[PDB]
């Protein structure tokens, strides 16, 4: 199972900070075919940053449409990806599932739609604290990713996050060993709904708050193959991070 | 009043179609000085488009986020709009509206963000198919454009565009008289809130289906000072529809 390190930029930089950061990234020497590692800048940053990067680095955009070419101001549609040889895109964020109303449903659009275009995916999902309190949480993970689990065909284009939201912003933190029950229990449905072979291919990320010294603990556990990482990929640091999954 | 012609291409576009439409669009000699013409590509498409454009073409993006830099996914704030010197952005369009549930609020904050940033803002509004027959197009219109009308502090980088819904997609059309008694009214509505200069600067923008056909009766009307052009924008032609404002 091939490690999965992916910098989530999320809505920040400037093309003088991707310049800096991007120069540090690529000092970083690591065999592209050992471990993937992907960079999601703005949209509007996508060329300039892919420019920037070395080939051992893949790029995707933090969003999709759920329909395709047409009349959707605002919007970029996985043909649009596609044309642009835009590698992975982030669906289900809890950012946007959040701010933007996203539902399991469009989850399901997204991840399909991206699919047919030749798209990796990086689908997240996740329980609120409330969830979490009320010990729903593997309930709430079960629906969403059986939202969408029974449309992967190909189980090295999809990449599976947690997101631990009951950890994000409330005082609290997720330790390796819940994370890693989480993760198996993600693994189970998988296999229960698409097979052992598929289960052990597909990889699930840590989506919670990494850094430089969490990241090493929460690799080793078993079943967490990488993450997705949040403002710690916005830093120098973050090859550390890569390194740890070397 | 300056005309202002925009082409949002909306969700549409390949790396060739685009070289191909922008060749075409060069083609057209105007003087930028007298005509405001700005294209909308897709956010991904942006650095493309503004590099196959000649100067005297204007750029902007289809949509910016409410919120600033931050954990934000998939969204573009203002601050990275004005570092990538992105001169304008369209706000409210009814699509973002119906299908991303964008409400007065979200175009208020947006505008906000939009000129604390200096960008100049395209802002889109108009009533329903529902809402005409209830004889209530001046009432919704009203209380949109009254939303965000306090924000603007420089007529001359925002710009109103009125989108009749009740005629995109229901089988009518909106004839130059109509779309002329409600810019009036929208005119009439900066006039008594921000006052008489300030009404007789701001453009008021057509936003319901413009063709090679129709432009020029459009224009022609005394409070129409020019059109965000769809579909007919991903054509050629869509020099003609320039020349009707020069």
């Amino acid at each position: 199972r091939k490690y999965f390190v992916a910098a989530n930029w999320k809505c920040n930089g400037t093309l003088e900070s991707i310049k800096s950061l991007t120069n540090s990234f690529n000092n970083l020497d690591f065999d592209p075919s050992k471990l993937d590692v992907v960079v999601f800048p703005v949209s509007v940053h996508y060329d300039h940053t892919r420019k920037l990067l070395q080939s051992k680095f893949s790029t995707g955009i933090q969003n999709v449409s759920k329909f395709g070419n047409g009349s959707y101001t605002g919007e970029v549609s996985a043909e649009i990806a596609k044309d642009l040889n835009i590698e992975y895109v982030i669906i289900g964020h809890f950012e946007r599932r959040k701010y933007f109303h996203e539902t399991d449903e469009d989850v399901r659009e997204k991840l399909q739609a991206s699919l047919k275009n030749n798209l990796k995916a990086v689908v997240c999902f996740g329980e609120s604290l409330e969830q979490r309190e009320q010990n729903k949480t593997i309930e709430v993970i079960t629906k969403q990713v059986k939202a969408f689990v029974d449309l992967i065909d190909n189980f090295d284009n999809v990449i599976l996050v947690y997101e631990p939201l009951f950890a994000i912003g409330t005082g609290k933190t997720a330790t390796p060993e819940q994370a890693q029950l989480v993760h198996k229990e993600i693994r189970k449905i998988v296999k229960d709904t698409c097979g052992e072979k598929q289960a052990n291919q597909i990889r699930i990320l840590y989506g919670g708050s990494v850094n430089t010294e969490n990241c090493s603990s929460l690799i080793q556990q078993e079943d967490i193959d990488g993450f997705l990482v949040g403002n710690a990929s916005l830093k120098e640091s973050f090859v550390d991070i890569i390194k740890s999954a070397m």
